[PDB]
């Protein structure tokens, strides 16, 4: 796929832009469970787009919530998963994949949400200047508008 292409450059591409020691891109299914079809990490951690992903628990957080939060297009930053109070049934989760800092950022594409971004790298208790953030949800936005051109010029 000629979108793949684009969206496993831009992983690496943002990876790079925020230090982040993996970036998974989710695809919200008509279903909300919003699978990882797109992911870049660094050859000395663990992936994420593998069939041989191994979690303590599968979890998809995407049609509890239906988008919620991220489909109204607010902006989710963590400092710290254990300082803002996140669920320790998550926290097994993310920490399995060296999860501690991240900040999720929703990709709209058309008119309607396409994917989710997931930017974070060992960090533990760090900061997200603004700036950073709105660099990260600016890469999303790029996508997609990317996204639609492509959608048409692909064709079948
Ligand atoms: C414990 C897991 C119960 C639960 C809680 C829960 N999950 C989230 C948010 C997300 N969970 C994601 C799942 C995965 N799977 C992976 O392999 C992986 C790579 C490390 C992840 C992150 C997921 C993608 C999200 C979205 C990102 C986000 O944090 O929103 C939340 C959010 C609040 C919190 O406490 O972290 C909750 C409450 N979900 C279940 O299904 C279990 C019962």
């Amino acid at each position: 796929s000629d979108v793949e292409e684009i969206f496993k450059t831009t992983t690496q591409e943002v990876r790079q832009l925020l230090r982040c020691d993996r970036v998974a891109v989710y695809r919200f299914n008509p279903n909300w469970t919003g699978e990882f079809v797109a992911e870049s990490v660094a050859h000395t951690w663990v992936k994420l787009v593998g069939p041989d992903i191994k979690t303590v628990w599968e979890d998809t957080h995407l049609q509890e919530t239906q988008g919620g939060r991220y489909a109204q297009g607010e902006n989710f930053v963590v400092n710290d998963i254990y300082q803002v109070g996140h669920s320790p049934c998550h926290i097994e989760i993310l920490e399995q994949f060296e999860v501690k800092a991240y900040v999720i950022v929703p990709v709209f594409a058309g008119e309607q949400l396409w994917g989710l971004l997931a930017a974070y790298q060992n960090s533990g208790t760090r900061d997200w200047d603004e700036s950073e953030v709105t660099l990260l949800a600016r890469i999303g936005n790029q996508l997609g508008l990317a996204l639609q051109q492509t959608e048409y010029l692909q064709q079948v």
